[PDB]
């Protein structure tokens, strides 16, 4: 059937605002995690997050902005830059039923849903809502946000899976150039940072809490000491494209996307069962017969997540144990937009050759024995790469992209 | 390709509580729309809604149903009914990686997602916000909290698209038969009902406010004087079925879907473009070598939004105009769960050989010349039958089923 591959990025991440400040940070072990007075002052414990460190004021139409939450504003710059990056004219991806969009985040906007909330139950009551709230607010806002202005006409909708949210939305595209429907298919997505959201989080003890002082140590994936993830905010989205298509038009192709896997546990609410993840790698590596060079894991400094998904690792490559490094270490959760940026960090290492190093490793975790993590920016010749997303209710899913020749 | 077939479905409405209740509510005509003193207490200038009738207490088990919102607490009890019309059991659906699960909500849960921002606020923060916000709000809520329980191993996602949320989660169910990934998804959907959600979409001036007094009078699509829809809550599911599997255990076959369109309008935020409807249908309609006996119009009751999809039928079809009704008269707007409530009221019709009636058709509007509008229960022997769904960011779903030769 029909080959899709990878055209363009674009990126809004708490490591940089474009591909070559993500490359930097990548390249230098660089943290992207601060201390938030906003955390600390709703009363959270955990006070740390990846921040976006840019305003966006201005970098939107009024007209279109303003129908927007951040996770929407942060996709859409995303996509400013992978349309910049494929060389896509207006012409070439607009008003084209053959072009479509996919793309989504974790939880929409809980700062609008809040916002409205509030507003409504103030004395100005409706007028104080708005009629702005439900773009921001609806699960596919960002879908929703970018397909209107950007003149798409194929495809359009989002997914959502949780922490899985935008690897799903890659898949998905592929999966349209496999049917043959679409020509081109933008997918990635993003996702706010704000206290309103991240408060449910820390309710559940899922946030590092034990290094408020040391920001760019709380996130210490496979550490001894690890204590949650670090919540953070940002945007990705790439162009999938046919190849023949690309072909074509003479673009820059980083990658094949040869294996995509999708499961569900059927387990647990809130925790991974490693069984789905097992089947998850072992379906997108089917017909994948060249080796696994890097490996991005979840890798979201939780205590028990980790193990779990390190365990999964050893079932599928045992012997095979690809490198290994967690880049949430130095960027935090984007949750509904971990799975793209992570895609386009693996994209980045793939196309200049070197493994990003997975940080903060002061005392390894015991069942992590056996295993190749990289604790220190290595170059090599990276041929196929594996990312992996996992995320509440039980959801897994695993891209592998592969250099073409 | 593989063929998809519906062999199961489930229904959670205004109309109904089970396709049972449903089938007697549609040949009635009967209303599901009532006063809500809840919304009026708001502040609201909306003040009827179609509820779910129904006492969930004790419906589920207490460890599932604990971090479940209502939208997902729909979208079980739905399943529940589709598994058992679907004739199927554990040992054949459950720890089974050729079955998935695609359903998902418009909004998540805002009144989770504001229930977490008001208890974080209060005295007791982290503690009065407790472990079980993040599944109940997170947009994924209706998928995660179903394939869970459900022990679902294949596929698990949602796809949120607004108002179309719920088509193309069947939609993209199908695809996975076509692409021989799955035998069995189930696809469908869910959606709650509360003012935290709907003085957004009054704020917008969306929402009917002139027949608070006439409760059952309020959707009235098609007539001159509509003025908004009537928002509504609940869940449906259905059984999506590879051909050889379900003749294979001799499933009972509702109908095969052979026509699935999905485009963008690439146009405007809120209102419909009518263009990408148009597309969409023929999308839909390609391949079927037989007629549209029945149309399930999207039909919101909105002043543009009803004269835009009359146009844009009128442009598909023209002289030769299928049978056309809009439930949503007597439902009310689902939302994310229109789109599978819809294509199941269509099932029964088609099912059962008969038309739903368009009510509250006191005059009907100019635009709605030369077509055919039912605004009476009538017994016809349907073959197929067309649901259109349309959502904010221009997003359009098309479904076509028609029964098995
Ligand atoms: C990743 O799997 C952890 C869960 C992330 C879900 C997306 C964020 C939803 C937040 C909704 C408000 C609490
Ligand atoms: C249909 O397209 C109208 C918009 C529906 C959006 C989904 C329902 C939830 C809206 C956001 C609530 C916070
Ligand atoms: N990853
Ligand atoms: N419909």
């Amino acid at each position: 059937m029909k080959r899709a591959v990878i055209t363009g990025l674009g990126i809004v991440s708490s490591i940089g605002n474009n591909q070559q400040e993500v490359l930097a940070s990548l390249r230098e072990g660089r943290s992207g995690i601060t201390f938030s007075q906003e955390l600390k002052d709703s009363g959270m414990r955990s006070h740390v997050w990846g921040n976006v460190k840019l305003d966006t004021t201005g970098l939107i139409d009024r007209k279109v902005v303003r129908f927007m939450s951040d996770a929407s504003i942060y996709a859409f710059l995303s996509m400013e830059q992978a349309i910049a990056d494929a060389g896509l004219s207006p012409e070439a991806y607009q008003n084209n039923p053959r072009v479509g969009l996919i793309a989504g985040s974790g939880g929409g906007s809980p700062r609008f849903q809040v916002f409205g909330a509030d507003a409504m139950r103030g004395p100005r009551g409706l007028k104080a809502v708005g009629p702005y709230v439900v773009t921001k607010a609806m699960a596919s806002g960002v879908s929703a946000c970018l397909a209107t202005p950007f003149k798409i006409h194929g495809v359009n909708y989002s997914i959502s899976s949780a922490c899985a949210t935008s690897a799903h939305c890659i898949g998905n595209a592929v999966e349209q150039i496999q049917l043959g429907k679409q020509d081109i298919v933008f997918a990635g997505g993003g996702e706010e940072l704000c206290w309103e959201m991240a408060c449910e989080f820390d309710a559940m003890g899922a946030l590092s809490t034990k290094y408020n002082d040391t920001p760019e140590k709380a996130s210490r994936t496979y550490d001894a000491h690890r204590d949650g993830f670090v919540i953070a905010g940002g945007g990705g989205m790439v162009v999938v494209e046919e190849l023949e298509h690309a072909l074509a038009r003479g673009a820059h192709i980083y990658a094949e996307i040869v294996g995509y896997g999708a499961t569900s546990d059927g387990a647990d609410m809130v925790a991974p069962s490693g069984e789905g993840a097992v089947r998850c790698m072992k379906m997108a590596m089917h017909g994948v017969d060249t080796p696994i060079d890097y490996l991005n894991s979840q890798g979201t400094s939780t205590p028990v997540g980790d193990v779990k998904e390190l365990a999964a690792i050893r079932e599928v490559f045992g012997d095979k144990s690809p490198a290994i490094s967690a880049t949430k270490a130095m960027t935090g959760h984007s949750l509904g937009a971990a799975g793209v940026q992570e895609a386009i960090y693996s994209l980045l290492m793939l196309e200049h050759g070197f493994i990003a190093p997975s940080i903060n490793i002061e005392e390894l975790d015991e069942q992590a024995a056996g295993l190749n993590i990289v604790t220190e920016t290595t170059d090599r010749e990276l041929t196929t790469v594996m990312s992996n997303s996992f995320g509440f209710g039980g959801t897994n899913a695993t891209l592998v992209m592969r250099k073409l020749k």
